[PDB]
């Protein structure tokens, strides 16, 4: 039984220091058995992209079955409200978060996002989940509850989700050249050889 | 009693076909008697605008009174999610609109932010609100549904908010150089002399003599 | 000979009052003969996926003989200065405005710009161009030196790019609804059965 | 001899791979006797935010006598081209990158800017500029070419333009929180006290104590 990989999503940035956010995340769809399967569902900016590629799929949002995310920041997990009937996967530190202390506006946001999620899991890290097809690394260099996940897929090899340690290829870069993060450079060597990079705000890469 | 404006957010476009759909409204506040009102909440991505500009006005979202729409489009209803206490006001020909067929994922959007609207008011246009202080004209020159409105301010004068029948100052001006909407030149004849033009999506514009 | 259409960068819009814009346009390529022809080559921001369609269609900026301008906006206008080889096609009413006065800033980049292209030919409407494939429309309803360009593709059938008398698909359908322009509707009518309709600042529609 | 602060732009991202590069630097203002200078000039997409700008201050582009260069990135330098009377400030070392190999488009963009600096002076880092007033620091740990800058202002006190080492709050709370760069904390902890941390993509903040 393979597991099959499509990138919905993209991410990317869009920003202007206060007056616009719209950062969006990249979104992986993920086939497995009869599982149908999202890593960061992403931000209501990506919602025309969605709907052409959920088209494409000829699936609906009540057919995904798991929802798993690599960190509780809104431009990742906005669109877990059209996933009435997943399941949700999440690192259980989150809980230890006040999301209502992000601001009156922003905490609201938050808060209804997240109480939408009806059946959770609360993973530690090191699970390995889906048949073995998705190892799950506690990765917080970026936000106490980050999860990275590498995926053993049929038509893209071994992928590793990154989430925001690495938000794309610059800071990928970066620690290539020696002057980033020590410990995400330590945790991809731990990973060692895989065949694809998927960054949350860019375009994947194959590494060198 | 005065009614005074002031503009929280100057919306803008933010549009890549198939890839980036982040639209934002201009957001008006109002503050008259006890009443604390909103025209078009606006969207998501104004968030950090919105945060600003509430902790300045040292107000929150369950403070707001007051909700009207110019019209249902999400970049201008979205944050309606927020404002828990609040009446929405919004066109009643919105009712005769299939939302869920918007597409599986857009569809779902609008029908939770709409089924959100606890107590609504439904409009048909003409109303005189607020003591008379807001004027509603239904202004279908976009969607079936979509309504401006004149404000009488205190601190801007008579203020027209528009909405998307004219989203910003180059739509405007087309008007004025004689091939724009036929329909909403006339609407403008109408409205007549005012001092203030509030855009959706563009910064605001004191009107040609 | 036929001509060939290819569209490089479906266009769109960034725009916060005061802070950011770029908008950028539609850029058409066409292939017809030996001329390698640019319509609305487009802004700055679109430079990544210029670079990845130039290089899938195997070519250089300094293999662009020819670029046509809609009209003479930045966000159309901006990447003319790529293409040091091409003649530049534009309405001759251009040189009655003062780009200058667009602003200190605004109007020196315009008139850099402008002052890039080497060889124009000063259009007025009406002309059939490239064989007659290409038949230019002055359509003052957005700027005076605005047009509009009619292909007759071999790939495409006959293909309206309209400019920004319609923006995108919205602004088509409100003139279709009865309630936009009464010129650019007299303007659709006149050009007749078409099979695609090329915005600016949206994906193309099939009327 | 007072050096005065305007930050003319904070600085952001607009991004979408394969579709949309408008990232766009935040632009530093310095007057200093008879100097007009700029730190990183920008990006095309914020020219309404400095025309609005320099209209305030009543300048005029051609009055900017100083540009520096935290980095040769497109979104810092762009805007350079409109500045035909300035000396600009560059990290020698960028000399030795084949700006041409950066892609045909791309490679040619870069091309146009670089070669409209008709006077240049190359820097080394630690020179100490204007009076003593600007402090460069070479900090290598984005580009080979990269350069911070320490500045000595009457009405910000003393203020780190950063460039892209750190470019916005996060990058630098990762810093602080122990897993950002090590160089980068190391360059923080030898600049020691300062008022304000100046970021090309954020808006600005105080450091923590
Ligand atoms: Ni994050
Ligand atoms: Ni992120
Ligand atoms: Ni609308
Ligand atoms: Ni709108
Ligand atoms: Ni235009
Ligand atoms: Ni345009
Ligand atoms: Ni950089
Ligand atoms: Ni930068």
């Amino acid at each position: 039984h393979h597991m099959e990989l499509k990138i919905l999503v993209t991410g990317g940035n869009v920003f202007v220091p206060g007056r616009l956010n719209a950062h969006f995340s990249t979104v992986v769809y993920l086939e497995h058995k009869d599982r149908r399967i999202i890593i960061d569902p992403g931000n209501l900016s990506s919602m025309d992209e969605l709907e052409e590629k959920f088209s494409e799929l000829g699936i609906s949002p009540d057919d995904i079955t798991d929802v798993l995310f690599t960190h509780v920041h809104l431009d990742h997990i906005f669109n877990s409200v059209l996933f009435e009937n997943a399941t949700f996967y999440v690192h259980e530190v989150y809980k230890t978060k006040n999301y209502l202390s992000f601001g009156t506006i922003v905490g609201r946001i938050y808060s209804k996002v997240i109480s939408s999620w009806k059946n959770v899991v609360l993973l530690k890290g090191e699970e390995s989940l889906f048949d073995e097809k998705v190892k799950v690394f506690h990765t917080p260099w970026h936000a106490r509850e980050h999860l990275s996940f590498l995926l053993d897929t049929e038509n893209a090899g071994r992928v590793l989700i990154t989430g925001d340690i690495t938000p794309n290829r610059l800071s990928y870069y970066d620690i290539i050249k020696g002057y980033g993060s020590v410990q995400v450079k330590n945790f991809l060597d731990r990973v060692g050889r895989i065949d694809l990079l998927v960054f949350p705000h860019d375009a994947p890469l194959k590494p060198e």
